[PDB]
């Protein structure tokens, strides 16, 4: 409360220097949106949504009956990226492992014309999905920026996207991540390796003790053999230093 906003600033800077990347993590306290990091204008810039895109495909194959929160879909047996993925997983688990393919089967099963009409209902991004509904997340033409992002949070934190609370209630269980201190975060990676360069997000919410929710987005570049926890570890680097958790 006695640091500067000088200070603030240059703390996140920093983070982001240190993991030799550019990037913006914005945060949303009430209507207030305020951008940190190194790389400011990043915040209006369009990316791919990549695995962020999941809450979404979650709150609408959930809301239109394409799945149930207990239903396992079963891993076809095929070789996948990752080990952790060749297994057979509900909505919830494949959240929390990222298991795009069972996502893909949900977009499948949605269909691209429900698809499609349900992305512009709800105003997510640039709207725009062309004519592939199992990659048009990771690869275009879907983008969106990153202050649309932590707006997406912002409406899903506090149940007003368009969809059903019981829905919204539903996909927001999938995303706890974090507890620290008596703050919960929950929020969802995404990393899109299909373009170039590559983006990483790490949007979300910290819920506080209080009950305050206080959305962010972080996104930046990611490169040549990085880790995908920098995205958490900057992002917890970030809410501690503003004092959010
Ligand atoms: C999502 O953006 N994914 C799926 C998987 N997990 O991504 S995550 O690290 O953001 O959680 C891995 C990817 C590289 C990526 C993708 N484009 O398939």
């Amino acid at each position: 409360f006695h640091i500067s906003s000088q200070q603030h600033e240059k703390a996140i800077k920093s983070y982001f220097d240190e993991a030799q990347t550019q990037g913006v993590i914005i945060i949303k306290e009430g209507k207030n949106l305020s951008t940190y990091g190194n790389a400011l204008a990043r915040a209006n810039k369009e990316y791919v949504p990549a695995s962020t895109f999941k809450m979404l495909n979650a709150l609408i194959g959930l809301e239109n009956h394409k799945a149930t929160t207990n239903e396992i879909f079963k891993w076809d047996g095929k070789k996948r990226t990752y080990p952790m993925w060749e297994k057979d997983m509900t909505l919830g688990e494949a959240m929390a492992l990222s298991a795009v393919p069972v996502y893909q089967e949900l977009a499948r099963r949605t269909g691209l014309e429900l698809m499609q009409k349900e992305v512009k209902r709800v105003n997510f991004g640039n709207t725009n999905i062309g004519t592939q509904v199992d990659n048009f997340w990771l690869v275009g033409p879907l983008k969106i920026t990153p202050v649309q992002e932590v707006n997406f949070a912002d409406d899903l934190a506090h149940n007003r996207l368009p969809f059903k609370l019981e829905t919204q209630e539903e996909v927001k269980k999938m995303l706890l991540i974090k507890e620290v201190n008596g703050s919960k975060i929950y929020a969802k990676s995404g990393w899109g390796m299909g373009v170039t360069p590559q983006v990483g997000w790490l949007t979300g919410w910290v819920e506080q003790a209080n009950g305050k929710k206080i959305p962010f987005s972080l996104n930046l570049e990611m490169k040549e053999g990085m880790s995908g926890s920098i995205r958490n570890e900057i992002t917890y680097k970030s809410l501690e230093n503003l004092g959010i958790i």
